[PDB]
This record gives C-alpha cells, sequence and structure tokens, in this order.
C-alpha cells in the first residue's frame, strides 16, 4: 500500500528544481571552502533502506534487536575513522553518531564541562565557529555561549592566533576546555603550544579540524591527535563525505571519557542514529585511506598555493599574505568594496564564494573580505595552471564591483540594481559557464 | 579527480552488508511502532546532489548566495507542511531544519524557556520521550532535564494520563512549558484539558505528536493545532518520511515566537541545514495530502484495532485494554516473562518489536511489556485479516518464551542459551519468513 512511481513521475514539481540545482552546481565555479561534491557511492548509501531502522544505543548495547547488520556498519565506520586518522583503537575512541558539526561540538563540550561549564574559543570575526562559544553583546548567539560560560580570544593585527593573549585569558579565566581549529583560518595551528597552555591551567585541549581534516589524515599538516584530548571533524568538507560529524577522544590521556562522550551523544542529546549517514561515512572513510586521496589532498594545497600566488601577482592582498592549507581570505580594503558586494558580483557570474571578516573589521556588519577554497574545484579536476583563470575571473569580478559601486553608490540596495544586464558580467558568467560546465562532475 | 565506480565495485565489503540489511527488512515482521518503509522517491531525494550545498540561514536571508533553487525547496517544504496539517500559513509557521526529533524538542524548549527554564513532561516509564525532561535519581539522563529544570508526571494505575496529577504538579511547580504527546501511549490526548491547565499557570502548551502525526493530519484523532503553542513531529515514523523533524509554532497566539524558534534552530544549535532531508520531506509531504494516504492512515488504525482484538481473543492483556491509534502495549505479567526475554524470542523468529514499561514497573531496568505498532506492516499491504496471523505468531512466541524460561531459568543469560536451535522457533521463523518475504516492499 505505497506509491513506488519514480521521483520524476510522483513529484515532477520537485524534480525540476533538483535538476536545476544539478545544472547550477555543474555550471558554477565553487570556491566555498566548506563545500565539496560527493561521489555516487556516498549518495547510494544516503539513499539506502538502512535509514528505516531504529538503532538507539551503541553496537552490541542496542535498545532494540534486529540490529546485527547495523552493528556491523557502525563498527566498520568507527574502525575506518581511527585507521584513516592514524590512531590506534587502543589509545583513541570515536563516536560516529553526531548528525552534524554543530551537534558534535555541543555534545563534546557538554561531556567535558557540563552545564554552566567554562570554555575558551576563537572569536567568530577572527576565524572561529559559532559553536566555539560565539556571542555578541546583543545576544548569546550560540548555545555554546549560553549553556556554557564562554570567553573569546582574537587573532592579532597580522591575522595570526596570538598565543600570548590566549595564555593571558586562559590563566585569568581558568577554563575547563580550550578550543582550537577554525572555520576561516588560512594557516596551520601550533597544537603543542595549545597543549602546553591547557596543562598550565588544567584545561582540556579541544581541536575542531573540520576544515583541515584531510590534511591531518594525510600528514600534510600538524597532527592534533598527538596533543588533543578531543578532536571533532565534520565529514562533508575537505573529507568529501556526507553531512555528518565525528568525535574523537583520547582514552589514554583520560580514562572514563569514552562513556562521558558516548552518553552525551546518546541519550543526553540525540535519539535514533541516522544509519544512512553512518553507512555513507564508511564508504568515504575507505576512500580517505587509499593513496589516491592523499594525491587529491595534495592537489588541494598545490591549487591553494597557486591560487594565492596568482592573486598576489594581480596585486590582491590576502590575510597573512598566503595559505598553508586549502583556503585563502582576500583583504578587499584597497578597493573600498565590501565582501557583501563582491559576493553579489560573483553570484551573478556563477562563482560561489562567501564574504568573510578580516582582523581590521571590528564588527561583522560589513566584512572587508571574501573566503575561498580549492577542495571543490580540485574534485572537478582542476590543476595549478587552472588557478590563473580563477584568479583572472576573481580580479575581473573585483574590478567590476568597483565600477558598479562608483556608478550606483556604496549602499548595497543601490549597488545590486547595477548587476542585472551588465554586459561584462554576462560576458564573464558565460566564460565561467563554458569552462565549468565541461569539467568532470561526480 | 574522483572515483565514480558504483558502490558495489568501490566498496564491496559495505554493499554486502547493506544487501543483507535489505533481505532481513524484506523477511521480517516489523512491529516497531516508530518504524516504516520509505518509498523510492523519498530515497532519491536523500541521495541527491542537493546535500552538497551550504545554505546556513533561512530562505531569502541566506548567508551565502547561489541558494535560489535551495530556497524554492525549503519554501515548498514549509508550504506542504502547513497544508498537510490543515493550518493557514498566516496563523501557523514551521521550521523544516531540525535534523531529528530529539534536536527539534531541545531547540523548541530552549526558544520558549531558555537555560535554567522550567518544563513538565510525561515520565519515560509511563510513555514520555527522553527529550521530555527525562531523568533518573542516578543522573540527568536527557539534556532536557539538565539545561532545563524538569518535573515528570505519571500515568495512573490503569495506564491513562492523570490530569488531576498534572494540575497538582503544574500549580505547585509553575512551569513555563508542559509537554504532551508521547512515545508509547496507546490512547488519544485531551489537548483541551492541557490547554486549560497551561493557561491557569501561564505555561506554554507543547504537543509532541511524532508517533501520531498522520492521525492528526488526516482528522482521525484530536487536533492539537487548535490548542497548542508548539507542535513538534518527526517525519520518519507513521508519516513515512525521512529521518528529520518539524517544529510548528502558533504566531497568532504568541507573536515574536517565529524568530525565537527560527533563531534557536539556527544559529543557537545547528549550522548548515541538510537539504537532501528537506527535499526528501517535501516529497513525502506531497503524499501526505493525497487521499490515498488518508486511506493508508485509516488502514493503520483498522489493523491496530484488529490486532488488539485478536490478541485479546487469545487471552493476552493490553495496557488500557485497547488502542485508539497505531500502537499496542502488551502486559506480559500473567505469563511471568519480561519484555526483555520476548524481544529476544521475537528476534529469533524475525519479528521486530521492543520491550516497554507498564504502569506497574516502578523502575525501567526490566520492563513487563512489549510495544507493537502497525504502520510498517500496513505499508507492506497487510489488511485486517492478516492480523490474526501476527496475533498467532506473537502468542506462539509468548508460549515458547514461557517454555524456555521454565527450562533454562529466569536469568536472561541462561534464557538466551535455549534460543539457538530450538525446533519451534526454526519452524516459526520459516513461517514468518515465507509470509514476510512475499509482501510488497518499497
Ligand atoms: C555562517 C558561519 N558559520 N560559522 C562561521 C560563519 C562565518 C560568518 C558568520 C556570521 C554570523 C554573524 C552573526 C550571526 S548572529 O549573531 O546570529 N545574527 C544573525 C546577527 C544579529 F544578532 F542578528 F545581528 C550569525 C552568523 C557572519 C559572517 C559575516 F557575514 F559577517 F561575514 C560570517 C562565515 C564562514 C559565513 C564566519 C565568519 N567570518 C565564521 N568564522 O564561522
Ligand atoms: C529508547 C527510547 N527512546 N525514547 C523512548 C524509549 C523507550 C525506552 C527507553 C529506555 C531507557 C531507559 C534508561 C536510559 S538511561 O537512563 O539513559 N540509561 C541507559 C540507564 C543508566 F542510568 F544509564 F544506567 C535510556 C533509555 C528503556 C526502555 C526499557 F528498556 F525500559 F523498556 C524503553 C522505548 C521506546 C524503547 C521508552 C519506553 N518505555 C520510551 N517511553 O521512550
Ligand atoms: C570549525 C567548524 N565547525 C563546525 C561547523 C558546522 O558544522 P555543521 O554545518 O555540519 O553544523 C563549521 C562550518 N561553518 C560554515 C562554513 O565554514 O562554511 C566549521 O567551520
Ligand atoms: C515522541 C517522540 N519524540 C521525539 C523522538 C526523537 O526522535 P529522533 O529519534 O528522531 O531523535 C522520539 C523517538 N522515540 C523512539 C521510538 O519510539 O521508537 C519520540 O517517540
Ligand atoms: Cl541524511
Amino acid at each position: 500500500m505505497f506509491n513506488n512511481e519514480p521521483l520524476e513521475q510522483i513529484d515532477k514539481e520537485l524534480h525540476d528544481i533538483l535538476a536545476d540545482e544539478e545544472k547550477r552546481q555543474r555550471e558554477t565555479i565553487n570556491l566555498i571552502a566548506s563545500e565539496n561534491l560527493t561521489n555516487g557511492a556516498v549518495r547510494e548509501c544516503l539513499g539506502n533502506r538502512v535509514s528505516n531502522k531504529y538503532s538507539e544505543g551503541y553496537p552490541k548495547k542496542r535498545y532494540y534487536g534486529g540490529n546485527d547488520f547495523i552493528d556491523k556498519i557502525e563498527e566498520l565506520c568507527q574502525k575506518r575513522a581511527l585507521e584513516a586518522f592514524n590512531v590506534s583503537d587502543e589509545e583513541w575512541g570515536v563516536n560516529v553518531q553526531p548528525l552534524s558539526g554543530s551537534a558534535a561540538n555541543v555534545q563534546a563540550l557538554y561531556a567535558l564541562v557540563g552545564v554552566k561549564g567554562k570554555i575558551m574559543g576563537m572569536h567568530l570575526c577572527s576565524g572561529g565557529h559559532l559553536t566555539h562559544g560565539f556571542f555578541d553583546e546583543k545576544k548569546k548567539v550560540s548555545i555554546t555561549s549560553d549553556m556554557f560560560e564562554s570567553k573569546l580570544y582574537k587573532c592579532n593585527s597580522q591575522g595570526y592566533v596570538d598565543l600570548d593573549a590566549v595564555r593571558e585569558m586562559a590563566l585569568s579565566f581558568k577554563p575547563k576546555v580550550i578550543i582550537c581549529g577554525y572555520t576561516s583560518y588560512p594557516r596551520d595551528i601550533d597544537y603543542q603550544q595549545f597543549r602546553q597552555i591547557c596543562d598550565e591551567v588544567n584545561a582540556y585541549l579541544f581541536a575542531d579540524i573540520s576544515h583541515i581534516s584531510s590534511f591531518v589524515a594525510c600528514n600534510i599538516l600538524n597532527n592534533p591527535f598527538l596533543h588533543a584530548d578531543v578532536v571533532t571533524t565534520t565529514t562533508h568538507k575537505i573529507l568529501r563525505g556526507p553531512r555528518s560529524a565525528l568525535i574523537f577522544f583520547n582514552k589514554k590521556r583520560n580514562p572514563g571519557i569514552e562513556q562521558k562522550i558516548n552518553s552525551a551523544v546518546f541519550p543526553s542529546f540525540q535519539g535514533g542514529p541516522h544509519n544512512n549517514k553512518i553507512a555513507a561515512v564508511a564508504c568515504q572513510l575507505k576512500e580517505v585511506h587509499s593513496p589516491a586521496f592523499k594525491e587529491y589532498t595534495q592537489q588541494v594545497l598545490l591549487n591553494s598555493k597557486a591560487l594565492a600566488k596568482a592573486l598576489i601577482s594581480k596585486q590582491i592582498d590576502l590575510v597573512t599574505n598566503g595559505t598553508d592549507n586549502h583556503l585563502i581570505v582576500v583583504d578587499l580594503r584597497k578597493f573600498s568594496i565590501t565582501g557583501s558586494k563582491l559576493q553579489e558580483t560573483c553570484n551573478a557570474i556563477n562563482v560561489s564564494l562567501n564574504k568573510n571578516t578580516i582582523p581590521s573589521d571590528v564588527d561583522a556588519v560589513s566584512p572587508s573580505g571574501v573566503r575561498i577554497g580549492t577542495p571543490a574545484m580540485t574534485t572537478r579536476g582542476a590543476k595549478e595552471k587552472d588557478m590563473e583563470f580563477i584568479a583572472d575571473v576573481l580580479a575581473r569580478a573585483i574590478k567590476i564591483t568597483v565600477d558598479l559601486q562608483e556608478q550606483y553608490g556604496k549602499k548595497l540596495v543601490d549597488f545590486k540594481k547595477g548587476l542585472p544586464g551588465n554586459a561584462q558580467l554576462q560576458q564573464l558568467k558565460q566564460e565561467v559557464v563554458t569552462w565549468a560546465g565541461a569539467l568532470p562532475f561526480p
């Protein structure tokens, strides 16, 4: 007693838009540092009947039975995770249940410190996530600043983490957790110095490596597993997995943390796990460990380097004047155009990037930069040579954003009126579309 | 630079287990009240490339651009949500972002009362969910009992909500929220009397209708929308959608609750929505409004009645001696066997049910019942006539559970040793398999 008519026939209305979405994704130059393109295999798992099953609990300690095959999938996924990130399953445990990055960071923070507990994180404006305790004066914006008591450290004038100020704050604040690893930070992290500071105060070291996860796995960047008590990552960014999250915990450094973390995820916060997610993660976490993926991850940095270099060659300023990872943040102050305006301009030419604060931006009302990243375009087959053109297209978009601001003014209402119909944007959009449309597309 | 090889080739290890899962599902009599079988159209959406996109925020207020097609899907999903549940988009709003039931209830509860706020819910032993403030003496088991201050009301000796006690407690405790709608409650709810009590103390009326959502939608049970401020529902149970959740809020009764709820979901708790979930939900909420689904939902109740009746005819006891909805809870006390033991026995014969508490169970260590439900088997096409056999199979399972308990003893360790190889279980498993294996299977 069900309708099994294919998606096109059952609901033509929805299918049209999803087929439109498919076209835009195919015809866009996607520089969103947090985005990627899933392979078919991952998407077969996301569409499997394994999501019919309720399996509240952990494997072999399930609430319901009939969970033998589900138990195998969850166990295989935790194994591949610990393998992929080069940790022994004796020293490191992992929870594969978090439905996303924000849930994992709240779950993990709760486990360690509990309600009212004290936490330190990088400020949002300076590169930190919302779930690192972000708040405004106006409101406790993230639950992490409300259910916990939170303090926020900044990056210095030159766009680097200021370890001295981290210690200034950590000795006076005496936090129970210090979070490092960030959403829009273009350089590597001194996890050792963070570990040093946490010991001095007795705090936990929490490393959120969602953006740089493949660099850590592939031993291309600093390994936080040597120093951190807790490591969280999403699975959908540079890892190229589905929308989910992983919580790692150092058993050896803190016995009893396994239960604290596992009990925080279920039953403190979540209910039934989403098994299709867990299964999809399994399928990617195989791929992570194959040397072809190290090849990929290397290409991500090589492209990121060549993209930073070409932008500099065209006299565009970058925060910290370069990158150690997959992402760049452009400082647009010399052109007197906001990231607000350049995002609209890049939208009009099928270039996905996002506006981003820079250290000089005191408040997040009108950020002076844009963030870009290479994971997505690398996945579609683009090499170092191809970055000059992306650099070219971005330069041309910046120049046209100056033109349109001179013509229509500094207000964003007025600015946007200039975009529809502008001959150069149409010209440029079409170049973008011709080159992007033809690239390998999983 | 990606591997486009099909799931079977890329990862044969995983595909085998998923193919196994598909066989067990096909060969099981699934009486899990909370489970169902997704149609292929829902699973095509769950496996779409629409999950590649980061769209933090709400429609037309997205942080990043390139979200025009994602905006249509989210808008379309909210429309069908409001349509399906018979509410005008002027009086009622709805958030479609929650990743699951447990997240939606925590998000909604925060919005209304905040950290340290007071909440009332049905006890877990009596039929409440964990996210209704569940705690034990030993620990604050759910975050809802920890980040909020919670008080827990029980059902009476006869397995009914005791409204006098709800008021006794609501006037003394003076909560800001009172939650109704439950996980294993076999009767309809007096939402009106709940509305009366909440007004009296000035509390919000929270209705969690995840288990009975289709009954509400189709006007077969009491409509909580006439009285409630907040209605939450999962989408994966009797609704037959993907794993997600919906938060409904009464704008008319409390203006400024739209933002309160929307801002609790993002950015208080979540980050990027999962668009494949949203698209999947859209595809099911089409189907919810079609009169064929009203036919389905009616069959769920018809089956549930006939199943309650047949179990009674075989001298099996039910909590409240019947059902108004999709689920029955069996009181196994007259046979001196636990739900614990009967679950294992039903597993051995490919019958999925779960152990459940009954009013007489003071503690939830060893429940004296099992919960069953008809949504999943009705989806596979089973009619009233077919419930006699399910009733037959269950009686036979109860009888064998007595036999094996006498032979091996009352300890669950000892009991289980009898199950492998038991001739009657094998005979009965094969009957189960022959009948289940052949039933229509989406
Ligand atoms: C959306 C999001 N999630 N996590 C992030 C962000 C980033 C971000 C968050 C925000 C952000 C700022 C404020 C809020 S808010 O406080 O909840 N709220 C909407 C503002 C208020 F209060 F209404 F006025 C929510 C998100 C803003 C920006 C920018 F637009 F100003 F640039 C950027 C980007 C990756 C998009 C960010 C930065 N910069 C960092 N570090 O991390
Ligand atoms: C798994 C689950 N989620 N939501 C539920 C349940 C149910 C449930 C939860 C539980 C349950 C009981 C206690 C915990 S607990 O407090 O976190 N924990 C594991 C025990 C402790 F304290 F840690 F040792 C967690 C889950 C137990 C049962 C039963 F085994 F007693 F029967 C049943 C069933 C649907 C499975 C339930 C009931 N009865 C109700 N009302 O709602
Ligand atoms: C360090 C970090 N942690 C958590 C998240 C959030 O994960 P979910 O979206 O899965 O909740 C983000 C992405 N934030 C936005 C971006 O960088 O694009 C992040 O950068
Ligand atoms: C009333 C109610 N609310 C919320 C949830 C949470 O749903 P998620 O699993 O999507 O978090 C459940 C799950 N109850 C489990 C069961 O009855 O089988 C529930 O019964
Ligand atoms: Cl999903």
